[PDB]
Order: C-alpha cells, then sequence, then structure tokens
C-alpha cells in the first residue's frame, strides 16, 4: 500500500481529459478524507467527505487561497461507508473538476484557481487505507 498522507505530483498541473483515480478502503470508525489539488500553497481543489459533523455526513468542498478558506459547496449524498473499499475518479474538464465515486457521478467544482497548469500536486489524507493513486489521459 501507499503511506497516508500521500503527495502525488501532477507533472506541468493538471489540464482538461486528465483522469485522477484514487483506490483505498476507509478505515472502521473513519472521521475524514482529504483531496487536496494544490497550487504551490494554495489548495484549488479540497474534496474532504466528513463522517460526523454534528452527526450528518456531509462532503465539503472549498479553494483556500493565500491561507484563506472561501465559499464552501456542500453535497450530502455520500457513497463512502467506513470499513468499505471506494474508487475516486476526479476527470478534469475545461469549467470544473468531475467526481466519480464506484463508478457513480457525484459532484462537480467549477474552477475558482484558473491557472490549471500550475496545480501540480494532489496530496491524499484521512482515515484510509490507500492502495493506488495514479493519472491517465481519456
Ligand atoms: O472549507 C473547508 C475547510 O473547512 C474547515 O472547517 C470550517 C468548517 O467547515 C466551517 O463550518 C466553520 O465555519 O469554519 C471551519 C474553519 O474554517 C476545515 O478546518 C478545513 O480543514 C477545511 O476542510
Ligand atoms: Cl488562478
Amino acid at each position: 500500500p501507499l503511506i497516508v498522507p500521500y503527495n502525488l505530483p501532477l507533472p506541468g498541473g493538471v489540464v482538461p481529459r486528465m483522469l485522477i483515480t484514487i483506490l483505498g478502503t476507509v478505515k472502521p470508525n473513519a472521521n475524514r478524507i482529504a483531496l487536496d489539488f494544490q497550487r504551490g500553497n494554495d489548495v484549488a481543489f479540497h474534496f474532504n467527505p466528513r463522517f460526523n459533523e454534528n452527526n450528518r455526513r456531509v462532503i465539503v468542498c472549498n479553494t483556500k487561497l493565500d491561507n484563506n478558506w472561501g465559499r464552501e459547496e456542500r453535497q450530502s449524498v455520500f457513497p463512502f461507508e467506513s470499513g468499505k473499499p471506494f474508487k475516486i475518479q476526479v476527470l478534469v474538464e475545461p469549467d470544473h473538476f468531475k467526481v466519480a465515486v464506484n463508478d457513480a457521478h457525484l459532484l462537480q467544482y467549477n474552477h475558482r484557481v484558473k491557472k490549471l497548469n500550475e496545480i501540480s500536486k494532489l496530496g491524499i489524507s484521512g482515515d484510509i487505507d490507500l492502495t493506488s493513486a495514479s493519472y491517465t489521459m481519456i
């Protein structure tokens, strides 16, 4: 397996038609997962499943610029389960990141950071066993 937190370099940043695939298993009694697509210290796209926010399960998405979080985009559809294997696919499209979990469309996130070619790292963290992290062009 891979060590968590895991840094996946994205050479030359992201580009439409780039597909990032993360395979892992959620730990029992998990609290959180996070994917952080970074542009240096900025987080272009933070994708953050929360297993217990006031006894609710929610996915929080956001952008961090100059160390400040912006407006949260929340998704109540929650395909993850403690103890279970998952696949997250993030497809870069011209105007948004498109996320599918276990082959089912989950959400889209409009590009706030527009210099796609400078989003050159993906951090993967949280309460998971990480099996694989890779990318390909479709
Ligand atoms: O927005 C992503 C960011 O959220 C931080 O937590 C927020 C929390 O979601 C919000 O309800 C409250 O008003 O402010 C907190 C601090 O900004 C997390 O700390 C951070 O890790 C990100 O997940
Ligand atoms: Cl930008």
